DNA sequence: TAGCGCCCCCTGCTGGC
DNA sequence: GCCAGCAGGGGGCGCTA
């Protein structure tokens, strides 16, 4: 923001309160983790990313969607699965025009078709070159029977 | 501080084409 | 094989009480 008070005195950000300053440094200039998981080596910055995370230990899925049984972990992971109901498409590749449901969808198309010279993958055993790295997992699953 | 969101990142798979 | 759809784990910030 503009007249934002509190500059860091590491970087160009500046913020309206010191306590959004304190944890911006703990994110990116000192990494105090102050919360930790007990079940693994996880740490936070924030204890709502802690709540988060063990989720992941429990599979609490606390955000219920209403037009199918899918639940999430995290409110923003229902709203983007709403995607899939509305046929929302938020996202615009600026060099082409297309759209998609999610941003690293976007991202990735803007390197497989708007990127010179991406190295590509190689199946070793047919010596065919596959452009996603995913891609190289489909073709040694179907056609040389990887298990 | 904790707590609510908003949104992006990276990963890596699916099935239509 | 190419492609966009689509979910899991996670980082970082906007804002407030
Ligand atoms: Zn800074
Ligand atoms: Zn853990
Ligand atoms: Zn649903
Ligand atoms: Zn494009
Ligand atoms: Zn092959």
């Amino acid at each position: 923001p503009l007249g934002s008070p509190h500059k860091c005195p590491d970087c160009d950000m500046a913020f309206v309160t010191s306590g959004e300053l304190v944890r911006h440094r703990r994110y990116k200039h000192t990494h105090e983790k102050p919360f930790k998981c007990s079940m693994c080596d996880y740490a936070s910055v924030e204890v709502s990313k802690l709540k988060r995370h063990i989720r992941s230990h429990t599979g609490e899925r606390p955000f219920q969607c209403s037009l199918c049984s899918y639940a999430s972990r995290d409110t923003y992971k229902l709203k983007r699965h709403m995607r899939t109901h509305s046929g929302e498409k938020p996202y615009e590749c600026y060099i082409c025009h297309a759209r998609f449901t999610q941003s690293g969808t976007m991202k990735m198309h803007i390197l497989q078709k708007h990127t010179e010279n991406v190295a590509k993958f190689h199946c070793p055993h047919c010596d065919t070159v596959i452009a996603r790295k995913s891609d190289l997992g489909v073709h040694l699953r179907k056609q040389h029977s990887y298990i």
